[PDB]
DNA sequence: CTTGGG
DNA sequence: AAG
DNA sequence: CTTGGG
DNA sequence: AAG
């Protein structure tokens, strides 16, 4: 099955992903930035209980780690943690904006290619590393009451709400399947970030670039959602469109 | 002096005026247009004996007589009489819009010319003559509860409130004073609505044209302000402006 | 939580 | 609505 | 009176 | 504000 030949592609398999061939990114700041330290609004134990089991799953995983940083942002008191990084986008520089909108990228799916598969990328941003240079940019404050833990935490990992980590995604895994492209010149590989179309003129060859791609993917470090991939399918769901008979 | 040289050019010593050579105007309607019978609101008695001197004044001149009209519009019941003719002025068809604005008809004043006079013409819309056919347009309730007069006037004068007043008129007075203008091409005249500048080259000149203006006036039956008047004045307020050292 | 078109 |  | 830019 |  999919499922077993390729255990190391699928988050459900394979484990949380790390890229292992992209270097810690380096978060350039804007020429005038300095930090800012917004404190955290006190929150419920409501929303603390809700919060704590993620926390404890990404300071398992890595992803957290305890810092003390001059910057601080605070997490939203209303359950999955959501950062507040506005006032960090702001002192960050900015960058191209590189992601092509869905309708162009969609244009460069041809009439001879018919058969899809769909592949999700779990957790994408986390499988890209921060440079412990730009690691405190991203603190945020962390309190335990029945612990007794309080303290300041932050990413390890490229992160949600970041203004710039899906364009930094998805030059990443450009980078990544350069090489891909290269090696099945016969078959579309369509990136939208983290949602990717692999498009091919037969059952056959969907079959065979869907292995080599989900090979490439978990050898890489990246990791896709079993549950929602679509495989070498004549019609598939693709950035909120319904692909079908070459339409839409 | 000026009051007594020209009696009949000054509305404080000439009776009302009548644009004796100007004939009858005639107010065209839009080719869809019905008559429209809008009820008189209640109106105070103090507003009421606000108005009523002036009602009587205005019908024993003539300029208001009793009718029977399919057409009624209001008299504002908030003193002296205001028409509210907007459904009138809907119905009637349109006419190009002739006077100048103020900054354009001042461009016309060159600086060889520095000696001014300016009058204002009373009551201008009121010396012109509606049409019989064209008086019904205009009718208004008029109740006398103390006397028992209750019936519909109308004007035989063109009315404030109507939106063809001002051109109508600007446009008579230009055929009115064309002929003076051939007889004195030395003298700038400019004409807004009831607003009048003669501009001369002396003094001397500027006062036997303002004589020939005011007997000229006179006959043709319209009336100038003899309170209002600046007469043979190197400095003088014309439309708002200040006209000096022939600036502004 | 704060913030930036009838 | 967005972070 | 009724009406038609923050 | 305008009639």
């Amino acid at each position: 099955t999919w499922l077993s030949d390729f255990p190391q592609a699928w988050a459900e398999t394979g484990g949380m992903g790390l890229a292992v061939r992209q270097a810690p990114l380096i978060i350039p700041l804007k020429a005038t930035s300095t930090p800012v330290s917004i404190k955290q609004y006190p929150m419920s134990q409501e929303a603390r209980l809700g919060i704590k089991p993620h926390i404890q799953r990404l300071l398992d995983q890595g992803i957290l780690v305890p810092c003390q940083s001059p910057w601080n942002t605070p997490l939203l008191p209303v359950y999955r943690p959501v950062q507040d990084l506005r006032e960090v986008n702001k002192r960050v520089e900015d960058i191209h904006p590189t992601v092509p909108n869905p309708y162009n990228l969609l244009s460069g799916l041809p009439p001879s290619h018919q058969w899809y598969t769909v592949l999700d990328l779990k957790d994408a941003f986390f499988c890209l590393r921060l440079h412990p240079t730009s690691q405190p940019l991203f603190a945020f404050e962390w309190r335990d009451p029945e612990m007794g833990i309080s303290g300041q935490l932050t990413w390890t990992r490229l992160p949600q709400g970041f203004k710039n980590s899906p364009t930094l995604f998805d030059e990443a895994l450009h980078r990544d399947l350069a090489d891909f492209r290269i090696q099945h010149p016969d078959l579309i590989l369509l990136q939208y970030v983290d949602d990717l179309l692999l498009a091919a003129t037969s059952e056959l060859d969907c079959q065979q670039g869907t292995r080599a791609l989900l090979q490439t993917l978990g050898n890489l470090g990246y990791r896709a959602s079993a549950k929602k991939a679509q495989i070498c399918q004549k019609q598939v769901k693709y950035l909120g469109y319904l692909l079908k008979e070459g339409q839409r």
